[PDB]
């Protein structure tokens, strides 16, 4: 493979690291078959979370499709599928080494706290035996190109195609200190989006727990996050810091924003 | 702090990470307060190797004193001073959560092992106790700027201050199919210099351990690396991929080299 350049950026145009040291994953700053070779020797496994309740159905089955051609291919992989619906999950035909689960589940309140609440459940009981990596995505969303183990670390989030370019101040934090999520006005690195993070189940289980617990305190208080739990979200990666962050390349939506020269690559993208 | 810019690189100058998402670390990357933060959290203590043999304890001095000034300061550190001369050693006045122990040691073949045969057997019994990442350095140098927690990880390197411009056809890898170092010509990432290495306990215990049998086999074949065990340090470093690269601000000769434009610090340097 090419020798890396030391007196080249692998962009000229980005951000490619956090102040953290944390990588920030564009095209063009990963070789894939060396980290393909690195998670392999591992026989690494990714689980992928995803909600579809009431009419969300509609979108498993080209989410399903498109993943089968763009996630983690080469990959052990496990979907789990959360639904109200199980008759209403397609039978998509899945590439070995690939199977997928499908999660019955059962007041606004408690629709604001599933995501979080769910997994931290699930993830305790016990995607812990069964993957080494929890995805968390949206199911609404198609993958149009490669979305693999570049992304998998301890702990990631990705930013918000919508605020990437923002200051500070124009993030759509959670304002009022008298949540759980506030963040004040002269604080925060990045604003993730709630449609896609993740990492090892230990610090899913972490954030999800923590997001949770944050959420409960905030409904028994009577206040609701400006975000719901992308808010919390967002709160509890600036006080733990991602150990990689995903570009907009990896949630984007097209008919909303374009297709700018700064992504390379379209991946994961909004459905219509 | 100031906010992460994303559509400004940190530097446009140099790669500031590897094709398998190491950063690479230089001055303009990295916001130490909040490394400072992330590593007091965890109460870590940083262990520094360094051997002290024969004329080399005239290093010893100044090596510490400057060390007191830029190394891990505001962190636990313990320096361990391999010597052939415990009296030579001089009473350097230490910052409180420092602490300095001196290991005695007792045929030119352990000479060119002693550095990767000692640093394994004291990693195993016990550093391991002791410290939360071990660093390992030449003694005939001295620190004159910051160097930090930036550089703390499970594995990292250093990129040798003559070679980082260069093609890897031009690295003085060991050429020989006969060593255990050998690298062929189309192979290598970069070029890492013995004198500044480190990691985890664990990652110094593995790779210790890994160049002191490669060694041992070289040996008892008739072989000597062209680079002794920085050969077998650069055969080791592209199996197993660092996660870290420390730039050459951290390993530089002024006399021999200057001070070039791309270096905004120079950290740790040769002594005349
Ligand atoms: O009735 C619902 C509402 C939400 N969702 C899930 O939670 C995500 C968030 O929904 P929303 O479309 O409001 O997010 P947006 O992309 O519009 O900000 C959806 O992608 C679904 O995965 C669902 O399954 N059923
Ligand atoms: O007689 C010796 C030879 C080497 N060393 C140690 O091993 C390192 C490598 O020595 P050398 O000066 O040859 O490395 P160079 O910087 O010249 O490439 C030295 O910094 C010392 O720490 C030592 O202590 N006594």
């Amino acid at each position: 493979y090419p020798q890396p350049k030391v007196l080249t950026p692998s962009r000229k145009d980005v951000l490619v690291v956090t102040p953290w040291l944390a990588p920030i994953v564009w095209e063009g700053t990963f070789n894939i078959d060396i980290l393909n070779e690195q998670f392999r020797l591992q026989n690494t496994t990714i689980g992928l979370t995803v909600f579809a309740i009431k009419k969300y159905v509609a979108f498993l089955k080209l989410f399903l499709e498109t993943a089968e051609k763009h996630f983690m291919v080469g990959h052990r992989v496990h979907y789990y599928v959360f639904t109200d619906q199980p008759a209403a999950v397609p039978r998509v035909t899945l590439g070995t080494g690939r199977q997928l689960s499908v999660l019955e589940v059962g007041r606004w309140q408690d629709v604001s706290m599933r995501r979080m609440e769910m997994i931290s459940d699930f993830s305790e009981r016990r995607f812990l035996s069964e993957v080494d990596y929890l995805v968390s995505v949206d199911v609404d969303m198609e993958f149009r190109d490669h979305v693999g183990v570049e992304i998998l670390t301890p702990l990631f989030g990705t930013l918000h195609p919508s605020f990437y370019g923002s200051s500070r101040e124009a993030f759509t934090y959670e304002r009022r200190p008298q949540s759980q999520a506030y963040i004040p006005k002269d604080e925060g690195d990045f604003y993730y989006m709630g449609a896609f993070f993740g990492g090892s189940v230990q610090e899913v289980q972490r954030l999800t727990r923590a997001c949770h617990q944050a959420m409960m305190v905030d409904q028994a208080n009577g206040i609701e996050a400006v975000w719901h739990d992308e808010s919390h979200l967002n709160k509890y990666l600036l006080r733990h810091k991602p150990t990689k962050v995903l570009s907009p390349e990896y949630l984007w939506d097209q008919q909303l924003l374009g297709w700018p020269a700064v992504l390379r690559k379209l991946r994961f993208t909004a459905v219509p």
